[PDB]
């Protein structure tokens, strides 16, 4: 992992401390700022890390297929993501986007420890060590009626905050560097020239709504477009759009 901003390393000692525990972690940050990078790095560090580890983008479905993924279905069995998470650490993103249903139905997996199986087969008893990431304001949806009290009285037992990129304006250089000379090796120019101040100016100046994802795809591109070690690298191509 990148960077040597205090922000930055605080989330890092954080993260050591909360790992060992069986407690739910939330992650609050942008796009791009890594905080599937952080889940994982709290599952390797923690006394599960040789269970499974395994994610769902809560936003990705709708609402009766993440209740199945989640949470499994019978009509032979389609086990959820639960399930496959047992004795291991389950990471779900986008969590602001679960619908209410969702919502009451991983508190009750969170208070009680099991899933409801229908009728027929008795109920699965789950050990999964949560972690969930948002950018929203949960507070906020609480009081607006979309997100669920009891969950977040609950859920959030600690909650690790990343930095975005702007706000670590030490690491922007850095990473811009590694990211560079790494694009250097894949396209074979012999060494990353430098960056002008011009383009240093672009590249702190931006706000990087996208973080380290977006950095590194700009630099990459700009690296390549300028395609030359005989002279520093002028160009950053924030917006590959309009050129
Ligand atoms: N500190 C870091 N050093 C180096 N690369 C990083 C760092 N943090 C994130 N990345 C990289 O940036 C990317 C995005 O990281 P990721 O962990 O998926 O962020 P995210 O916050 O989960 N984004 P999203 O998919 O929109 O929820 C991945 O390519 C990375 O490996």
């Amino acid at each position: 992992l990148l960077g040597e901003a205090n922000s930055f390393l605080e989330v890092l000692e954080q993260v050591s401390h909360l790992a060992p525990l069986d407690k739910p972690v939330l992650i609050i940050g942008e796009r791009g700022t890594g905080k599937e990078l952080i889940a994982s790095r709290l599952h390797y560090l923690s006394s599960r890390w040789q269970g499974p580890f395994i994610s769902l983008n809560c936003a990705a479905l709708n609402e009766n297929l993440l209740d199945s993924e989640l949470f499994g279905h019978e009509a032979k069995r389609h086990p959820g993501r639960f399930e496959r998470a047992d004795g291991g650490t389950l990471f779900l993103d986008e969590l602001a986007t679960a619908p209410m249903m969702v919502q009451e139905k991983l508190l009750r997996v969170i208070e009680y420890g099991e899933l409801e199986r229908v009728g027929g087969s008795q109920p699965l008893q789950v050990n999964v060590r949560l972690v969930c990431a948002t950018n929203a304001d949960l507070p906020a949806m609480v009081n607006e009626g979309t997100f669920r009290a009891d969950l977040l009285d609950r859920l959030a037992f600690d909650v690790v905050q990343l930095p975005p990129l702007r706000e670590r304006e030490s690491d922007i250089m850095l990473m811009a560097e590694y990211f560079a000379i790494q694009m250097c090796r894949e396209i074979k120019l012999p060494l990353f020239p430098g960056f002008t101040e011009r383009a240093r100016e672009t590249l702190l100046n931006y706000r990087w709504p996208g973080n380290i994802r977006e950095l590194k795809n700009v630099v990459e591109r700009s690296v390549y477009r300028h395609g030359t070690s005989d002279y520093p690298l002028d160009d950053i191509i924030i917006d590959p759009f309009k050129r």
